[PDB]
């Protein structure tokens, strides 16, 4: 029996960037006060993971990675009320307090007790539960989904269906809905449109799923990596195009494509050239364009905004939008009710003791998502 | 008397930039089909127009400016079905086709037959109406209303009431559309909503009109000018800050003072730093930044594009988003419901043969809107 103890297990410990994961034993601590700690079941290996590792993204190491994962409630702190132990649940990367004006906003999600603008690396009390080596190590988003056991937050956990496979629905808890809702709710894709989505990894995928599910007409896949364009396709692309393969910048080429500029246009890869690109792919009186990349840290993009003054709309997201404790659940429900399909965005399942193997995966172009099995 | 003649008359010609306009005859053309040649009643003097003086705005000199006015139709050329000789008109320097793919979307209206995103200085059919010193002068905008006769194409007119007040409904044709319609159309402000205004210009006054019609809480006019504050409290400001008070960037002024951030920011300025400040004091989960001011030519901003990913909405318009054919004559005629104001936009009126002291008005920071009479 393991509630109110110290729990031994094993984690993917990242002491420093640019290195391996190091796989050894950590202490985990009882959850306190409105806290939650789970068995890790499935981890999806999120570019934003490698974003750590490469230094792309800064936060304070050492620390326990991963943010897209499925396990069950081992215990609960005092005071919890939407969780129980041997529930399965979903942790949120992004949380959902349910107080700040964030949360009371109709369309905000990017609630204000998230750990992503400004990392501490933390719980919401501003200490960890993790401890490797005698030393104390960071937490990742509120989530450390890189361990066979978490702690987070109540307002970082949902509560999901008895019956969800776990090993699928784990990419409910970043890349699918990601890009799925930075289609159907931030973009708002209507029907009979032409959208052109740049970067066709998991996430990528994932926003022309939802293209598809809006209606879109034409769904123009971007990448320099031709290998990914048939299973773009698969999921709802109508054309392809690689970059590399044309003379001309691959805006003037979109915006020839679709007599005069695209619809809708996702920047679905982290850098700040193709974020300017899809802006102005994007018609110019009427076009959106929406920022779902994560570029590297502290680095501006220049641009005209005479892009803008035309009549353009450039926007971002996290989580594609979700308020994420209300739309988690019911997007494991629709799953569930076959609403939409997770497997295409599966190509390896690994044991969490090869979670290395998987990183080199993504990195050499190879996977899409690989989902890490506890 | 004067259909189908060449009409000599006088012009307000820029034949340099950074001089004064020289008044002086002109030969205007009659006009060719689906041409309309009008009478000038009244033009305001809008920044845009000194754009062109300083170099801000670049299109082909020599020129005659204008392109807020208003005027009676003298002739039409063949084939014109929407205007008459003697009606009231507004020239529309954004035109609406009807046609293309923009005037056909619901929410375009920078038609692809405008002559603002690489300016010719033509007609539509490439040539120009007018002759000085027996040499050719470029139109602006399609409208060129610094002459008392211009010839515009017909999808750059609009018939207005008949019995209108030409010396105030001249500002519908830039100024207090496009302030007005892009806190109302483009924006879309919202009841109880807390907005902040950069330039309390006309245009900028015309901004704070439409968020205070949209039911706005708090609207927060900014600007380097005090002088301008009277006025922008008069249409609707519940404050007014001035950047040069603060040790602290106005962009967390802003946010600490709307406690993390308004709904609804305007740039109505035209300095790429303010299109930066702007979006960033908008709240960052939820917060919309309208770019309206014209920004100088051929220059880049610079941002971090973490503003977007957070969830902000960036976007910008010309003339409000409004198409402008169908929305000036009911624009018109909501003014003489008395729906909106227009006298407190206009604080200088003079004749059109003192054009440069207009200029120099509003050069001093004393004038809103000077309305010069022909
Ligand atoms: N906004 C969010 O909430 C959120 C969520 C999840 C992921 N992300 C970010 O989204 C991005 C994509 O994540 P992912 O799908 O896991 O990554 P991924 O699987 O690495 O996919 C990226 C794709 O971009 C392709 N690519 C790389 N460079 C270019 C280029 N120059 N032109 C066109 N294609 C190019 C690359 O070949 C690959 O297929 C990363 O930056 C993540 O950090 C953001
Ligand atoms: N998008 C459009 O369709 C459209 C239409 C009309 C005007 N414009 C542009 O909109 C802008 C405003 O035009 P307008 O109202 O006629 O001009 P204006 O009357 O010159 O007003 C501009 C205001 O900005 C103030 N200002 C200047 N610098 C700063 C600063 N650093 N911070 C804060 N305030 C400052 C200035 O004191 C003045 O009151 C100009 O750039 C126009 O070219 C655009
Ligand atoms: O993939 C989701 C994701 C993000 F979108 C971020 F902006 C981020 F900083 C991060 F750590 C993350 F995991
Ligand atoms: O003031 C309206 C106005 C604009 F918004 C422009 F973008 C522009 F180029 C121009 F010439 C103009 F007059
Ligand atoms: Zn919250
Ligand atoms: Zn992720
Ligand atoms: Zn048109
Ligand atoms: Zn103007």
């Amino acid at each position: 029996s393991t509630a109110g103890k110290v729990i031994k297990c094993k984690a993917a410990v990242l002491w420093e960037e640019k290195k391996p994961f190091s796989i050894e034993e950590v202490e985990v601590a009882p959850p306190k006060a409105h806290e939650v700690r789970i068995k890790m079941v499935a981890t999806g290996i999120c570019r934003s993971d490698d974003h750590v590792v490469s230094g792309t993204l800064v936060t304070p190491l050492p620390v326990i990675a991963g943010h897209e994962a499925a396990g069950i409630v081992e215990s609960i702190g005092e005071g919890v009320t939407t969780v129980r132990p041997g529930d399965k649940v979903i942790p949120l990367f992004t949380p959902q307090c349910g107080k700040c004006r964030v949360c009371k906003h109709p369309e905000g999600n990017f609630c204000l007790k998230n750990d992503l603008s400004m990392p501490r690396g933390t719980m919401q009390d501003g200490t960890s539960r993790f401890t490797c080596r005698g030393k104390p190590i960071h937490h990742f988003l509120g989530t450390s989904t890189f361990s066979q056991y978490t702690v987070v937050d109540e307002i970082s956990v949902a509560k999901i269906d008895a019956a969800s496979p776990l090993e699928k629905v784990c990419l409910i808890g970043c890349g699918f809905s990601t890009g799925y809702g930075s289609a159907v709710k931030v973009a708002k894709v209507t029907q009979g449109s032409t959208c052109a989505v740049f970067g066709l990894g998991g996430v990528g995928l994932s926003v022309i799923m939802g293209c598809k599910a809006a209606g879109a007409a034409r769904i123009i896949g971007v990448d320099i990596n031709k290998d990914k364009f048939a299973k773009a396709k698969e999921v709802g692309a109508t054309e392809c195009v690689n970059p590399q393969d044309y003379k001309k910048p691959i805006q003037e080429v979109l915006t020839e494509m679709s007599n005069g500029g695209v619809d809708f246009s996702f920047e679905v890869i982290g850098r700040l050239d193709t974020m300017v690109t899809a802006l102005s792919c994007c018609q110019e009186a009427y076009g959106v364009s929406v920022i779902v990349g994560v570029p590297p840290d502290s680095q501006n993009l220049s641009m005209n905004p005479m892009l803008l003054l035309s009549g353009r709309t450039w926007k971002g997201a996290i989580f594609g939008g979700f308020k994420s404790k209300d739309s988690v659940p019911k997007l494991v429900a629709d799953f569930m009710a076959k609403k939409f399909a997770l497997d295409p965005l599966i190509t390896h399942v690994l044991p969490f003791e090869k979670i290395n193997e998987g990183f080199d995966l993504l990195r050499s172009g190879e996977s899409i998502r690989t989902i890490l099995t506890f």
